[PDB]
């Protein structure tokens, strides 16, 4: 229910901590927060504000595909990673010889090529690293009870190479009465702009697992370390804070697929979004 | 308060589900919870039971120096890894050639040498891998706003080599007026055995480096994503669920260090220490 996010903000507004950060901006942080969002019969996709849906769908499938080039997803119409790839951004962390828009090792070269050596974002790592997204498909189809079906993102090694390091670092799934539940531990939320943002990203990365593993979707359970609001975000999320929540939608997978790579933007439906408009948040 | 981990059980006896595991006994499971334990003039020791304290500081010590030899710990009075190490279980895994006692790359090797080519237990790794005890002990010194102090324990390309795999996986720490907090995501949580064992585990972590960085202990938060109780701790747990919970102990530290490798186990003191008796919950 999006009532646990609700609270969370209002959480971080009445009890979080004033405290500095990366970025020159501010925060009302809070430590170790977690909710529970059902995926059964509906999406939690925001109705109190308008979710970039076009965004998670492409920047998943644009992690399914080991991508880490922000070109390649802003050439989609999602320019979330355009920032954190600028010219301007890598010169601000010494990578003054980076090719523009390269990431470094992150979400999608984990998910792929986890212990691969990481050259550029144009390399070609096909049969490199571990392939920790195919592994959990297949422990879901042929161990379900296993208790060590995890995707991680944290790379010590790879940590110096990353333009950002993960935020939604690991995530764990789960199946019981063939219903497939997802966890998900975020070292960093940005309560206003990204956390919901990463709701919508995982609880479309368990439908489409349980889709392939014919299991109905379950749970997803959001675990947050740092959770913080921006000064810039407070007086928005106070106009979120005082909307009516509106009936979740549902997401309809429209033709059966067989791998998780042959999943494509047009095989998924919204329907039923009715959400409140959107509410501008700069990135920082 | 130790009213959490309580709660916790009591939740888990009457909202399981019935589950097989890896062994052949049975879980009543549940997937998602999170508790908050306090380390403000106060050591979350179970008091409902008694804990192997002398078991939870040999092991935090012998993670710190890296060790993967479960003998090196057996001969201080540890028996705790010599089942996950033993001849019969390491030929059930396939290791035939590996010496017996060896875990492989384990808990100590992912905190100090994480990426480093493991070889055997008796091989010296001086200087190989990441150092991620000590980069987050450094973080802490220098950057205590990060958001990125993150010791993480899950290696995919060491996974197949361990004799069991990380359950205490990943955790991230947090300053916040001179306070340090710790949380912990346990994939996988034996209620009955191991949970108040990695409880005071982590707490005692988070006490020395509290003690390193001269921060005062804040909370740690206990995340869980497979939290289970075995079939054979059932009538155990409600043994223990009707004793009255006694104050927690305090744990004094009693020279000042500069290292986190230059503890030992003579500098730390519990202090008012009374539980109930123990009760026997065998390993599976
Ligand atoms: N500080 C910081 N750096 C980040 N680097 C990467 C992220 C993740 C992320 C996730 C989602 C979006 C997003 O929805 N954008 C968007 C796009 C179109 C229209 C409206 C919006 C939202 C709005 O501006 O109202 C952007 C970034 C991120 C972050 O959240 N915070
Ligand atoms: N199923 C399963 N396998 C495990 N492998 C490793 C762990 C972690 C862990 C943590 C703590 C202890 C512990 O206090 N033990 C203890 C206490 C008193 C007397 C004898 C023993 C040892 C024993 O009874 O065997 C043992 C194990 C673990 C687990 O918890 N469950
Ligand atoms: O998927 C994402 C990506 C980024 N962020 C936000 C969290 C932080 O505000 C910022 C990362 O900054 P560091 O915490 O690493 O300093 O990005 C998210 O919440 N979710
Ligand atoms: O520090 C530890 C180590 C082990 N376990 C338990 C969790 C599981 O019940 C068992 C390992 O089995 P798998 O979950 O990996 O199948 O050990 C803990 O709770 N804490």
């Amino acid at each position: 229910s999006e009532l646990q996010y609700l609270g969370q903000i209002q959480h971080i507004l009445r009890c979080g901590v004033r405290k500095d950060d990366r970025t020159g901006t501010g925060t009302l942080s809070v430590f170790g927060m977690q909710a529970r969002y059902s995926l059964r019969d509906e999406f939690p996709l925001l109705t109190t504000k308008r979710v970039f849906w076009k965004g998670v769908l492409e920047e998943l499938l644009w992690f399914i595909k080991g991508s880490t080039n922000a070109k390649e997803l802003s050439s989609k119409g999602v320019k979330i990673w355009d920032a954190n790839g600028s010219r301007d951004f890598l010169d601000s962390l010494g990578f003054s010889t980076r090719e523009e828009g390269d990431l470094g090792p992150v979400y999608g070269f984990q998910w792929r090529h986890f212990g691969a050596e990481y050259r550029d974002m144009e390399s070609d790592y096909s049969g490199q690293g571990v392939d920790q997204l195919q592994r959990v498909i297949d422990t879901i189809k042929t161990n379900p009870d296993d208790r060590r079906i995890i995707m991680c993102a944290w790379n010590p090694r790879d940590l110096p190479l990353m333009a950002l390091p993960p935020c939604h670092a690991l995530c764990q799934f789960y199946v019981v009465n063939s219903e497939l539940s997802c966890q998900l531990y975020q070292r960093s939320g940005d309560m206003g702009l990204g956390v919901p943002f990463n709701i919508a990203s995982y609880a479309l990365l368990t439908y489409m697992i349980a889709h392939i593993t014919g299991l109905k979707p379950g749970d997803f359970i959001h675990t947050l370390g740092d959770a913080h609001i921006y000064l810039n975000h407070i007086e928005p999320l106070k106009i979120q804070l005082q909307r009516e929540p509106r009936p979740f939608p549902k997401l309809r997978i429209l033709r059966k697929v067989e791998k998780i790579d042959d999943f494509k933007a047009e095989d998924f439906q919204i329907e039923g979004y009715n959400p409140h408009p959107t509410i501008k948040m700069e990135m920082a």
